[PDB]
């Protein structure tokens, strides 16, 4: 499955070395991972725990932090950034 990221989250997976404007959605993990990771916007005493306010991945999902442990939930919100080829 190829999907086409969204102007936003373009920006964002581009952020962290990302370069091609169609991906396969354990690329989009990849780079968005790499974003949370290299941003640190999980908490140290809770790693799974994701503080994204006032950030353009905030901006993105619409919330103000998430667990990386949803898959669902990430999914749903990653999906609503990207139209699927
Ligand atoms: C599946 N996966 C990944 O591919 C990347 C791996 C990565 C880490 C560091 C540098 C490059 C790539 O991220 C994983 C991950 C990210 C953040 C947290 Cl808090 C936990 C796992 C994890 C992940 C990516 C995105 C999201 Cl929203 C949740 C988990």
């Amino acid at each position: 499955t190829l999907v086409r990221p969204k102007p936003l989250l373009l920006k964002l997976l581009k952020s962290v070395g990302a370069q091609k404007d169609t991906y396969t959605m354990k690329e989009v993990l990849f780079y968005l991972g790499q974003y949370i990771m290299t941003k640190r916007l999980y908490d140290e005493k809770q790693q799974h725990i994701v503080y994204c306010s006032n950030d353009l991945l905030g901006d993105l999902f619409g919330v103000p932090s998430f667990s990386v442990k949803e898959h669902r939930k990430i999914y749903t919100m990653i999906y609503r950034n990207l139209v699927v080829v």
